[PDB]
């Protein structure tokens, strides 16, 4: 589960899905290479929405934002590839999409900071504990 | 209820490992259909043994399980009014080759056999089909 | 003058309202069309009523005058060689459903209703229709 | 006029209505989501540049850029959306195209400095100014 | 030997000048065909004549030398499983104000004349064509 | 061969040939309104290859990287326009496609250090000396 068989979390948030974004973002995965392990459209569980964004528990704004994350359907992917992490970071952008930059999923995309299109593990180890939330290992199918 | 017509579209192995499902699907999402089911998995034989049961009395059925199940498929269910026909005339005709360019197989697929892309091809089959591949709570209806 | 035809292209209050200007505008401007009139405005109802008269004595022309002018359109003036034919090809079947993929309503409509664009029928009706929408003053060769 | 409802106005240059980049620009703003509430091409009056242009007047390449802009159509637009003004500004990038990133408009299609494709307002009070100076109240639409 | 045909696609000075390359290249990488030869070339008249031979005894010969020497061209050789007869299909008719929506020919082109691009029109002319244009030792393998 | 006749050499690498991204590389040079002087597909042999990486003989990656960049057939290209150089230096993105930003080819096709897609020539100078290496005079079409 390194290096080349490194892996990530990325979903599609209800704005994404709604304004009808889902093979855009997909396509920009595909043509970097990346290989598509696991995917799911789904209506998350508040229960699953509360561990993921668990620590973000105390701000103010986590009440509103587990009621919009489950106010519509999310697709779930997992993605696998050399330095899969990293590089799908550096390609949604910033937070806040306004100030994303251009040619970033959230820079071409939105220009809003709670609808922002997307969402990808920050980190190596967040990826393993995402996936696994997510995911039941019998859902992810290695090539 | 017209435009609560559903039906059942499925990208084959060879469109996931040609990295073609982003393609596939924004071609629908600008047609303007609804995505209310999806999800990405290696088809189990009873699943494919009961999805062709029509082609089990015809040649070359064994190369057609073995296509289908020599990877992983994504599965999905579109929403919209007249889809089924749409999607028909979307991925164009069964021989790749005489597919018209501007559908899907007439764009991104050559062969008879790895013909990417399959869509259901009636109403009633796709009632079928869609019971097949996915569980009632596996549809979200937005 | 041949390569002086014109004909006249209107996004419809759907086309805009779903975001698809920049695709239709896109397709004329790559088949090497030029773009000579442009603009974005709430049709009265009196541009409508004589743009659609061989309509006003056939069914569901109320609801016609009621879609043409429930939101903004984009009427346009395209310059080029066969352009009138050219553009009818191009936007496909009246019936959405039944458009060939590759035309704007075969990849963008699914409805006979709301099908996304118009554009003249021919070279007589293109100039009816250009000097209805347009002032000569708006029209600018180059 | 505020937030969700800020304006700003974009413009196509000539040499971005020759090159025939008038859909791909107009894409762009359309799949970030905001609302085109005004637009019309036309060949604008030196008057209407003068305005437009004046604090470069003592310029030495005001006389110039003037004859320039007159030189063909141009494609006027007002936009409107949440942060439209700074967004469209980070979309089309540096004045001199070549130095401006990949992704932004004049990143992606341009190389020279006044034939760089597109101009948007820079600040909320500029865009009032122009979008009153190019555009009548009976041209804007609002849904 | 079926998987191994091939065929020579070449975009004419019109295409180039237009920029179009890309666009076309684009469209036989995605259809899964393999680029097996490629150049840019002023054509010389010798191989113009050669390659046109069955046109110098119908109107306009002139008038064709004249343009497929005006400016470069790209010559291309692509294999591929049924290419000579799916490029075909997919830069559709030679009259491209009539060639279908989707093709080559009906999204970038307008004139007979100008028509944008050129392919084989079957495995024997390839063969021909493509020891016209290129060396044995420019194509590659892979 | 200044200013507006400037020229570069751009090459696609065997895994941008194999990965199929021909077309993507080259649309993008011709959207930004780049001349296509010059063009052909060859399996370059390594005595070019050797002179074209001169300077790097000494690292110890230098045996590998030969041998993989005549592992298959490379596209290479010349392109002429204004500021052409550094405009197609700045498109293709940080050598390390995983470090490089969203927009770029590295960017959006890569996410690996020798298999990087392309190559562009980092300076004017560098830029004739590659072009001569690369090509004969007399398959070079100047428009």
């Amino acid at each position: 589960h390194m290096g080349t068989r490194e892996r990530t979390l990325v979903a599609v948030k209800p704005d994404g899905v709604q304004r009808r974004l889902v093979g855009d973002v997909i396509q920009r995965f595909e043509r970097r290479g990346f290989t598509l392990v696991g995917m799911k459209m789904l209506q998350a569980p508040e229960s699953v929405l509360a561990e993921h964004y668990q620590d973000l528990r105390r701000k103010p704004f986590y009440p509103a934002l587990i009621r919009y994350m489950s106010s519509g359907p999310v697709v779930a992917m997992v993605w696998e590839g050399y330095n899969v992490v990293r590089a799908s970071r550096a390609m949604i952008g910033h937070t806040d999409s306004a100030e994303a930059a251009p040619g970033t999923i959230r820079g071409d995309f939105s220009v809003h900071i709670s609808r922002n299109v997307i969402h990808a593990s920050d980190s190596v180890e967040g990826a393993q504990r995402e996936i696994q939330l997510w995911f039941q290992s019998s859902e992810l199918v290695s090539w």
